[PDB]
């Protein structure tokens, strides 16, 4: 038994590692390189999709399931197992990169097909190929997120996939993995830990109360896939104490994604879970509003505050958020709020610099509405979280991540006793 990277070694983007045991070809993952990478979607897989006997899919985040429709273009035509969850979150993220694809890598006819071959699988539930069992764990990381624990010839291994954040509110607890002889974990977060969630909480509130009592206007750049409803949940839950105002989740994506929320009860906290018991949607705070259509995005440009808008890209990379920016940076009283990771050499990170001003759709515009960063909104588990998830396993292998936080980690673990190393693309490790 050995696993095979062909994704997220040394980088974030990509996930997408082979399985080889007992006879069988496993497929854990299969996403899309993102970012400078991008390109990559276009060379090969570096191994013959057509042989696979079966995939799993840990979550239904593109950087993981991006080149699933890729590996169906190229003749395979094996079952795709997923939670539930995961299976219905993909249809909507996959329809939508299609459509927002500017050189596609892959056809509408390679979704439906993708689409078409994805089989449920549940948290505890056990696949079987060959001497080979497979079976997810609680992930903790999106709806329906779990790592994968495969077993067979006598011995065990666990793909972490993504781990998520604890310390929030709204998935449930990441599970501990069961004590493996290999563990294939991410390091997205191997440099540090993240501010705690109460106190981010703490302060998001302030900034809100002070924002919105100015007539401010709060912009809340934001993915549509779980983040954006994440901040509505804390809203519907502090909405009480907050002045009253519309909430406009600038997004239609980010709506598909809530309206499908409901289905999905089963697969959020006990807290989360409590509250859809009470016959309410904790996922709609008061005066919550879809922008569907343009007109209406744009007129909120011009639209005294006070108002909270959220919408993507949530990296700033381009959608109705810059149009937001663009109009209402330049006055004192609003405020930036950054809730999702700012990758380096972006306006993310530019504006947070603090410029006396900054370029957006092709206008220097001053940069005068207070900007702030609230770190401790991320789905990634921590260094301390991944040190504590990864105690007592005795070989880890690491992906996901940049080669020094990879490192990092792989410092604090060695100097703990656990063997290590960074995944290379191709190399496999023997379980
Ligand atoms: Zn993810």
């Amino acid at each position: 038994m050995r696993i095979v990277p062909f994704g997220a070694a040394r980088e974030v983007t990509g996930s997408a590692h082979l399985l080889l045991a007992g006879g069988r070809r496993v497929l854990l993952d299969c996403g899309m390189f993102q970012g400078k990478e991008e390109a990559r979607n276009h060379a090969p897989f570096g191994f013959d999709p057509k042989e696979v006997d079966a995939v799993l899919l840990t979550h239904a985040h593109l950087d993981h399931v991006g080149r699933l429709p890729k590996l169906f273009r190229e003749g395979y035509r094996g079952p795709v197992y997923a939670t539930r969850a995961t299976v219905l979150l993909m249809e909507i993220v996959l329809e939508d990169a299609l459509k927002v694809m500017d050189e596609p890598f892959f056809g509408p006819e390679d979704v439906e097909e993708a689409l078409g071959h994805l089989r449920p699988l549940e948290y505890g539930e056990w696949l079987r190929l060959g001497a080979l069992s497979l079976a997810f764990g609680q992930a903790g990381h999106l709806p329906g997120s779990a790592f994968v624990v495969a077993q067979g010839e006598g011995r065990t291994l666990v793909y972490s996939g993504d781990l998520g954040n604890r310390e929030k509110d709204v998935l449930p607890d990441p599970s501990l993995p069961p004590l493996a002889d290999l563990v294939l974990a991410e390091g997205t977060y191997g440099d540090r830990p993240h501010r705690p969630y109460r106190e981010t909480v703490r302060e998001f509130l302030e900034i809100l109360e002070k924002t919105l009592s100015q007539g401010g206007k709060v912009l809340i750049p934001t993915f549509a896939v779980e983040r954006a409803q994440e901040i509505l949940y804390v809203l519907y839950t502090h909405g009480h104490r907050l002045p009253r105002a519309p909430i406009y989740l600038d997004s239609p994506m980010a709506g598909r994604v809530l309206s499908l929320y409901p289905r999905l009860v089963r697969y959020f906290s006990e807290e989360v879970q409590a509250h859809f018991l009470q016959g309410k949607n904790p996922f709609r705070p008061a005066g919550l509003e879809v922008v569907e259509h343009t007109e209406a995005s744009k007129a909120l440009n011009r639209a005294p505050g006070p108002m909270v808008v959220l919408a993507g890209s949530g990296m700033l990379a381009g959608g109705r958020i810059l149009h937001h920016l663009k109009h209402g940076l330049s006055d004192p009283r609003n405020a930036l709020v950054f809730v999702g990771y700012q990758p380096q050499g972006g306006l993310g990170a530019e504006i947070i610099a603090r410029p006396p001003a900054v370029r957006i759709l092709g206008e220097e515009v001053p940069l005068r509405a207070s900007v702030h960063t609230l770190g401790g909104f991320s789905g990634h588990a921590g260094q301390d979280e991944l040190l504590d998830w990864l105690q007592g396993e005795p070989r880890v292998v690491l992906v996901v991540g940049e080669e020094e936080k990879l490192l990092a980690l792989g410092k604090l673990l060695a100097l703990r006793g656990q063997e290590v190393s960074l995944a290379r693309f191709g190399e496999g490790v023997p379980v």
